[PDB]
């Protein structure tokens, strides 16, 4: 595959500073025309509530929605809640290789 995708991980019990830092890189990779897969693993106690991961991911989406497109919704599947964002620089079609 020519499409390289970065899978950035987060946690329910995560610092906001860490989230902020991660969305920065997420945006930069999007600017490269790549995809970032946000995956969150429920630590243990919060594993009883999948919505915790969903809410975390939604916050991320809120932060980067300015330069990111939403590929799908965050959902709990395989003990990981994942959401994917497509770069807004997509559909260039001719915008590659100088």
């Amino acid at each position: 595959k020519v499409i390289d995708i970065k899978e950035i991980k987060l946690s329910v019990k995560i610092a906001q500073n860490d989230i902020n830092y991660k969305v920065k890189h997420a945006l930069e990779f999007l600017e490269q025309g790549k995809h970032v897969r946000f995956r969150v693993f429920l630590k243990g106690r919060e594993m009883a509530t999948p919505e915790a991961g969903v809410a975390l991911l939604e916050k991320i989406w809120t932060m980067i929605e300015n330069e990111a497109n939403r590929d799908k919704e965050p959902n709990f599947e395989g003990r990981y809640v994942n959401m994917l964002v497509t770069p807004k620089k997509a559909e260039g079609h001719h915008h590659h290789h100088h």
